[PDB]
């Protein structure tokens, strides 16, 4: 699965980016090279800082701060919904957002807190649709 693109007809691999995420998610599943624990409502989630900061303005802020980037444990606001966070973390590693009637408000609040603008805009659009 490859194709050509641009002024220099460079070869692009269609599945490369998704294959990288698949492999990063496999690392996460096996706890390989995870370098941070996120604590949400007394539940712990192991992850890779680079993936978190690639997806979230809040994590980008934290992990580019000279002081804060040395923490191996990051606590979130205790009002954040841990399912909401799990849904968003899974999205970071898969591109798949498991949005449902019963979780959309929690997901949207969590995505606001995490500064995940495209997810927030998507939640808003689904909410507007059901008004
Ligand atoms: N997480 C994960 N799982 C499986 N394989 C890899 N990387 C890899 C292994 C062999 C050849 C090419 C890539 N990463």
């Amino acid at each position: 699965n490859l194709y050509f693109q641009g002024a220099d007809s460079c070869i692009q691999f269609t599945r490369h980016a998704s294959d990288v995420l698949l492999n990063l998610n496999r690392l996460r599943s096996r706890d390989i090279l995870t370098d941070v624990v996120i604590v949400v409502s007394r539940e712990q989630f192991r992850a890779h800082k680079t993936v978190l900061m690639a997806c979230s303005g809040l994590f980008y802020s934290i992990f580019t701060d000279q002081l804060k980037c040395n923490l191996s444990v990051i606590n979130l606001d205790p009002e954040i919904n841990p399912e909401g966070f799990c849904i968003l973390l899974d999205f970071m590693y898969t591109s798949r957002l498991n949005l449902r009637e019963g979780n959309i408000m929690a997901v949207m609040a969590t995505a606001m807190y995490l500064q995940m603008e495209h997810v927030v805009d998507t939640c808003r659009k689904f909410i507007k649709a059901s008004e």
